């Protein structure tokens, strides 16, 4: 006989994760689970997490957490650990983005990745989807010579920039934290690079003032050839947007390099304190079951945690595009695991703006970001 309190804030589809509790609770006989968004108004939500954890609240059983979050929480003591836990089921770097100090801290609730969204008309040229930054930056000469922004990324100092920064230095095979690996040359190539589409005029020259949904509005208006921006994006561009059925989807291009792209989405963890740690278990488990994945993909369009529900048919007639995304979310990489991800991650992004802002330049950039990191790891 359990009730179990589960925290999903109200941006995340609450009335539809109800659904299936609903029916996690219609054969689980004495188990009652009760949505906390987290309070009244956003910022409340957003601060909901800290004030019942900091108190050591027993209340709360399940939270939903951002996948960047694991490693921080279950070193601040807030989650609990899946013993024995096996995620190889699930896309393949979800083992590496949970396991902290050789221990599962939290189990994939749905995907997200960055896609490089592309205008398939302008193409008019001839142009397969590049492969290389380099391939990228012949298609837009080839586009905008003959025709617009050729190339639109996040350079505002927010964690869209940090994922910027690693797309190239994971390309050349290099891992930031595996403890601190900075590889110098990788870095600074990084950097020169975001900074040679705005010197070589495929971005526009206040790039460094780009969020996410900037990027999102301004690809829709028919302003952008390629656009790199999250799996949100696709829904607006076909919605009521200037970009109806010109949009194509593809992996993020490479340096001789590997095509990456970053994990994103949202995970559940177990409370540390709850009084109910095996229902509260339980109930994660069938949350991040595979047939759970596919009711949410199906009922909110959120992007699964399993290859094979890309290719299920009943999911591709709801949502034909993800199909398309299955190749792009086979190439994310997990973004640094560590504890202090919140001093890694404003590190990363002042440095990446700065530079695209024209206030420093890539290699006191590298010297900026390993100085700091080396100070945080």
């Amino acid at each position: 006989d359990a009730e179990l309190k589960i925290f999903v804030s109200s941006q995340h589809q609450p009335d539809i994760w109800r659904k299936a509790l609903d029916q996690y609770e219609a054969k689980t006989p004495g188990v009652k689970v009760v949505i906390e968004t987290g309070g009244n108004t956003s910022e409340m939500q957003a601060q909901y997490l800290n004030t019942v954890m900091s108190a050591k609240d027993s209340s709360l059983d399940v939270l939903m957490l951002d996948v960047i979050r694991p490693a921080q929480f279950a070193t601040a003591g807030w989650t609990s650990d899946f013993s024995g836990k096996d995620l190889s089921a699930y896309l393949p770097t979800y083992a590496e983005a949970n396991t902290v100090n050789g221990k599962i801290v939290a189990l994939p609730a749905f995907a997200d990745s960055m896609f490089l969204y592309y205008r398939k008309d302008l193409l008019k040229y001839g142009i397969k989807p590049p492969t290389t930054w380099d391939e990228l930056k012949e298609a837009s000469k080839k586009v905008m010579e003959g025709e617009l922004q050729g190339l639109s990324f996040q350079g505002k100092a927010i964690e869209g920039a940090v994922c910027t920064f690693l797309l190239p230095y994971w390309s050349e095979g290099k891992s930031l934290v595996e403890k601190l690996n900075f590889d110098n040359k990788a870095a600074v190539d990084s950097l020169k690079l975001w900074k040679s589409f705005v010197d070589d005029g495929i971005s526009k020259k206040n790039i460094s003032e780009v969020a996410t949904d900037d990027t999102r509005k301004e690809f829709q208006a028919g302003k952008v050839l390629f656009a790199v921006n999250w799996s949100y994006a696709w829904t607006h561009f076909q919605g009521k947007s200037q970009v109806n059925d010109k949009v194509g989807v593809a992996r993020l291009p490479a340096v001789g390099g590997e095509q990456t792209t970053c994990l994103g989405g949202w995970e559940f963890g177990v409370s540390a304190y709850s009084k109910q740690q095996d229902e509260a278990k339980k109930l994660v488990e069938y949350l991040s079951s595979q047939d759970v994945s596919k009711f949410m993909a199906i009922n909110a369009a959120l992007l699964p945690t399993y290859a094979a529900l890309y290719k299920d048919a009943d999911v591709t007639k709801t949502i034909p595009w993800f199909a398309d995304a299955l190749p792009v979310v086979e190439t994310a990489k997990a973004r640094p695991v560590t504890p202090r991800y919140n001093e890694v991650s404003e590190t990363i992004r002042t440095t990446v703006n700065g530079v695209l802002a024209g206030v420093m330049t890539p290699e006191d950039g590298a010297k900026q970001m390993e100085s700091r990191l080396r100070r945080v790891l």
